[PDB]
């Protein structure tokens, strides 16, 4: 998704700051969404990391962040 806010938030936020934004949205939508991913999408977080989801999530108009949860799986 697209948002002013978070966008240029996170261009400058320190690294800690922008990867506890994106664990707590992430599991959010995850919750929102398709609760039943929970356990896997949270351990894929763990082993992965999140700050490479930090464009498609709050810089991108085109990407549907229900569609975070295939994504990270
Ligand atoms: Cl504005
Ligand atoms: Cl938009
Ligand atoms: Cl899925």
């Amino acid at each position: 998704g697209y948002d002013k806010d978070l966008c240029e938030w996170s261009m400058t936020a320190d690294q800690t700051e922008v990867e506890t934004q994106i664990e707590a949205d992430i599991m959010n939508i995850v919750k929102r969404d398709r609760p039943e991913m929970k356990a896997e999408v949270q351990k894929q977080l763990k082993s992965g990391g999140v700050m490479q989801y930090n464009y498609v999530l709050y810089c991108d108009k085109n990407f549907n962040n229900k569609n975070i949860i295939a994504e990270v799986v």
